[PDB]
């Protein structure tokens, strides 16, 4: 499907709401962030431990749209007794429900296409966009894999009161409220974004994950490759989002984002090798890493300078 990118499950939800309901500033924001964390507990626990943000909720995009657009996101946390006539009541009058959903139950992302067949399910909180309710069957869009399926009334039930890797669902919803907007200019974004994320000093985190994979030499456990394989994904996705503002905009940017977006898009390619392939090469990744620390530093201060 054409759905919203953003740059993780929770920012695609939220936009393709925004975009489907002609609520303001919510895309220009999402598509404008600028971030990277590393969490070495959680790379430990084998949790999803790295990437543009912490989730599933993307408590610093929450942040933004508050300082910015003064948008609030709401959780509606229910019971089966009240969350489907509360979902049929926001149907009827919005068309649209962002819902809290177990990946376990979704078939969104075709594994096979990458040529991996043995389709590991876990219980991993997603957002989803719930469209239609039936008789014993939902529709809902995934627009962070851009993948719609029907789903047995049933079934859709259990998605939404799962205990996951991140705790219990209980059929949680996330409704976009303002008090009152504000207009916020594309420039004005990103030098808040590019401000912080050299202040929090966020590319240290990107040297800290590298000195973390050099450290996995020894480990015969290679899950933390794939997680890692996953989470990087919103870092492309930010790269891609950002050449996507310089087009719109005609924006003034440093001239290598391309070879950046480039750079991390190979990081995924060897993390992904590492965890199928059994290759021998943290040293390699870990060195990428580190590269691009110290590229994406030096971006973010030429940003600055030219925008």
């Amino acid at each position: 499907l054409d759905t919203f990118q953003g740059y993780n499950a929770y920012s695609s939800a939220l936009g393709e709401y925004a975009k489907q309901k002609n609520i303001d500033q919510v895309e220009n924001i999402i598509l404008s962030q600028w971030s990277f964390f590393f969490d070495e507990e959680q790379f430990y626990k084998n949790q999803w431990y790295t990437g543009a943000a912490d989730g599933p909720v993307d408590v610093v995009l929450n942040e933004d749209l508050r300082n910015f657009a003064n948008i609030e996101v709401l959780e509606h946390i229910s019971s089966e007794s009240q969350a489907i006539d509360e979902g049929r009541k926001v149907l009827e009058k919005h068309g649209l429900q962002i819902v809290l959903m177990d990946f376990y139950y979704m078939n969104s992302f075709n594994w096979k296409s990458l040529s991996r067949f043995n389709v590991t399910r876990e219980h991993d909180p997603h957002f989803a966009v719930l469209t239609q309710i039936n008789e014993n069957s939902v529709h809902i869009i995934d627009p962070y894999y851009h993948h719609e399926e029907n789903m047995s009334m049933e079934d859709f039930i259990k998605s939404r009161n799962s205990m996951t890797k991140q705790g219990k669902i209980s059929f949680n919803s996330y409704e976009i409220f303002s008090n009152g907007t504000k207009k916020s200019n594309i420039k004005e974004l990103l030098y808040y974004r590019f401000n912080r994320y050299l202040q929090e000093k966020m590319f240290g985190k990107i040297t800290q994950f590298g000195q973390v994979v050099k450290k996995q030499l020894d480990n015969k456990d290679r899950k933390w490759a794939f997680t890692g394989y996953n989470c990087l994904n919103s870092v492309v996705y930010q790269h891609q989002n950002l050449i996507n503002l310089q087009k719109k905009f005609s924006l003034e940017m440093p001239p290598n984002l391309q070879e950046l977006l480039d750079n991390w898009a190979l990081i995924r390619k060897k993390l992904f090798e590492y965890y199928s392939r059994g290759s021998y090469n943290t040293e390699e990744i870990s060195n990428l890493i580190c590269k691009v620390a110290s590229s994406e530093e030096q971006f973010a201060q030429e940003v600055l300078k030219v925008l």
